[PDB]
């Protein structure tokens, strides 16, 4: 059947019909459930850009119109000719927006509508994909006015290398490994910072030195560039309250800018398609700096504010952590530089599953990723069944170039 | 093969191979997953193959495999099957299959205690008086004075010809839920059916925010009978917090004992509808769930008013910290109380030593991620950042349909 899926909150029930439209097979099977796992030819093509042509000529309105008859013989034509086809820039366009649409994991999605896609498909060199790549910083930052933006450089075609951005995303802190084995900066880039030193770069000794980029450009070995301070905007953290907090001298930017996904529209794959928006402030001030493999603060910050950190049950944790947030919060607010709480950002998702009721019956969304990283059950999302499945297009995991 | 998990803190792998062995279908397809969904689902030659399963289960957990009192069990419960339809446990095989089904539970974050369960067999029971005399007895052992005990009773087998045991209470200890006509609750939401039940069937209801409802008994073929707990029996305990004096004037209280008493215990075949349960709370159950959802108590806003905190916007994250506090209060007041209770790091801690234990004792664990990490500070609990493979295994504890639908 379509799975029928509860609100506990409201008690309100829904049936996820778009369910019945998944591409691509999940990892779960009736004997078991591995949702909480983080990592899950003519004729295929031709399947696949037509059913992404039907996709969007259904979605403008234009089911079998001339139009859309002429789309689908263009795309036909250009397979057999080619062995490939490219998109139309309206189609790479609703084909960004619907691969973020359709993606899980995304608690994001109420924005998708609102996205800025650079066509970068005549890129030819690993210059070129910086200059790019640099425009795209400066208009998705907008002086801290965040822009949803992303960048599609040329798809992959047989007998020719990828681009790739071999950086997870353009801004990383560097991660140096010590000789005791721990990790100055951030632990979740050692390996690519020490790729970026094997490729020349000069690394610093800092807790947040900015990455250079390691760009591939098709059969090259990748490129070292070095973003221009004044591109990579920065938020230094205080707290409102907690005069010390300034002084631990914690910072993060103001930009996600994921790097190593690839997107994949009608069977044609990008993998060079950097995407952002804006932060989720646990992503920063739960996940990235409390996690204990990553910067691993908590206990410094739990000293500072006195706290009792040999009982558990005192909470020294959880109210830590909230500081934490609540400086990233008003730290960014008070740079002026985008950025959304939990509680907005999983009342708008729920929002956003209501309109995609109503639009396509359904919203594939992955729970454990949608359900923020502290205070869960406060927000609406906790309290709220979803179903995961795999629509295209779509935003993927890929293989790191190296 | 089987599923790799991964521990993302550690960087550990594993591999759960005892998911080869799931008994029974989860709800996911290859297609969708619906692992977040809170209800998933819902003879003589399946019962003794499901009986033999078992039998072997226990002859292996006592290392007696191939014993002649291995062979001698399996032919007495084949023999048995095909002679009455069914079959009865033994005293040992019923403690065994007890504590493998809390041991089964995937939601169960306590399971680390899974080895250490008092089991009453009341198979013998035979009127709702006399379930209700064990249930007291229960509350009575597992209650402990506040040092609190886990127990199980297990009242007599599904047997075709009569009707089941049941008892019709979720929990041996509930807050009566009063509709009131502007649709609100007095007291707790969870409970407003079963309330509505107890006045149906001669309950006098009060008109308090926690008033502990009767427990309404069903023996075989009868209809259910009303009894109420002694209060005596009934140990709470009354919510303040250190450091913030007026939370003691919200007069929110929660009882010591948490006693599962809906679920169906079902131990090779054979199924026991009434079964009630109890261990103790970890304190987000009663702080972050019973005391903040929107749906239950819904405490929040007013804790976040009384601790002067900006509740006009969400990113001063006032929703967070009065959470916090209202954890903290349930901590400090059980333990005031000498109620034993878990906060939910050290609950969170002892699950991953209970997976690794698992993992070198069945080489796998199967656990419900989305129950098992705690409601608040999920991420700074380990168990956030484990990989957890969901699926079903038998003796286990399972939902059952309300016996009045
Ligand atoms: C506009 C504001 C946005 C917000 C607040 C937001 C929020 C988030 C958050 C918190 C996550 C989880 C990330 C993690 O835990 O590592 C996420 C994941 C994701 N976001 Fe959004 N997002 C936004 C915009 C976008 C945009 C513009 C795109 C692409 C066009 C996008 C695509 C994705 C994808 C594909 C994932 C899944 C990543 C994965 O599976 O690892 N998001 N988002
Ligand atoms: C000893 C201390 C224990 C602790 C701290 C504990 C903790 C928990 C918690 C926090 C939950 C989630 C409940 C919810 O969110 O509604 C749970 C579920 C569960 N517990 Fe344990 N537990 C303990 C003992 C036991 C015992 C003795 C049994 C049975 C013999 C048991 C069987 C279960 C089962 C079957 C579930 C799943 C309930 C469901 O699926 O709705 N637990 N436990
Ligand atoms: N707001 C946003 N955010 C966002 C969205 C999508 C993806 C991400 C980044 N997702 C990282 C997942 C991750 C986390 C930690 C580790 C790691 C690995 C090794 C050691 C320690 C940590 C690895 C990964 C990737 N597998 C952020 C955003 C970005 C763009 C638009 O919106
Ligand atoms: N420590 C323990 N705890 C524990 C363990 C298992 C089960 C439970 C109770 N599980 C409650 C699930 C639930 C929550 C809210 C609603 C509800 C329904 C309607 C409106 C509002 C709320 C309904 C249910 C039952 N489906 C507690 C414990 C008990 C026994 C041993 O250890
Ligand atoms: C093991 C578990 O899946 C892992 O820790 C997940 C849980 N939920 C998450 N949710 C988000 N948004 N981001 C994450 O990285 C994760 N990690
Ligand atoms: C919709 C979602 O499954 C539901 O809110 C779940 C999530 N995780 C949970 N986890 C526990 N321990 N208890 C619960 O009741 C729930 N409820
Ligand atoms: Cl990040
Ligand atoms: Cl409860
Ligand atoms: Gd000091
Ligand atoms: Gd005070
Ligand atoms: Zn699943």
């Amino acid at each position: 059947k379509f799975p029928r899926v509860k609100n506990w909150e409201v008690g309100s029930i829904t049936y996820d019909t778009l369910s019945a439209q998944a591409q691509q097979d999940g990892p779960c099977t009736p004997r078991r459930c591995l949702g909480s796992l983080v990592f899950p030819a003519p004729e295929q093509l031709l399947s696949q850009a037509r059913d992404f042509i039907n996709q969007y000529y259904s979605s403008i309105k234009r089911s079998g119109s001339q139009a859309h008859e002429q789309r689908l013989q263009e795309v036909e034509a250009e397979v057999a000719a080619t062995g490939t086809y490219q998109l139309r820039e309206s189609e790479l366009v609703f084909g960004a927006k619907q691969a973020w649409r359709n993606a899980p994991r995304c608690v994001g999605r109420i924005q998708w509508g609102k996205l800025q896609v650079f066509d970068a498909r005549d890129c030819r060199s690993a210059q070129e994909m910086f200059t790019y790549i640099c425009n795209h910083i400066k208009y998705a930052t907008n002086r801290g006015n965040l822009r949803s933006a992303i960048t599609v450089f040329p798809q992959r075609c047989p007998g020719r290398g990828d681009f790739r951005i071999w950086n997870s995303q353009l801004v990383r802190y560097a991660g140096y490994r010590q000789q005791d084995g721990s990790v100055r900066g951030d632990p979740a880039n050692v390996e690519i910072t020490e790729l970026c030193i094997q490729h020349g770069w000069t690394p610093g000794n800092g807790r947040f030195d900015v990455l250079p980029l390691l760009l591939q450009a098709p059969d090259e070995p990748p490129e070292l560039f070095l973003l221009p301070p004044e591109l990579v905007l920065e938020v230094p953290l205080e707290h409102p309250t907690l005069e010390w907090f300034a002084a631990l001298g914690l910072r993060w930017y103001a930009l996600p800018a994921v790097s190593n996904m690839l997107l994949e529209i009608g069977g044609l794959e990008f993998p060079a398609a950097p995407f952002s928006g804006w932060y989720m402030s646990t992503e920063i001030g739960t996940r990235n700096l409390c996690d204990p493999h990553r910067y691993n603060i908590l206990e410094d910050v739990a000293v500072c504010m006195d706290l009792d950190t040999r009982t558990t049950s005192s909470l020294w944790k959880d109210k830590a952590a909230v500081e934490i947030n609540v400086a990233v919060l008003h730290s960014y607010q008070l740079a002026k530089v985008t950025i959304v709480d939990h509680h907005a950002a999983t009342a708008s998702f729920m929002k956003h599953l209501e309109n995609e009721q109503k639009a396509r019956g359904g919203c594939p969304a992955d729970w454990a990723w949608i359900v923020p990283p502290i205070s869960g059950s406060l927000t609406p999302v906790f309290h709220q069944e979803m179903v995961n499945y795999f629509l295209s297009p779509a935003f993927r995991y890929q293989p790191d170039p190296w």
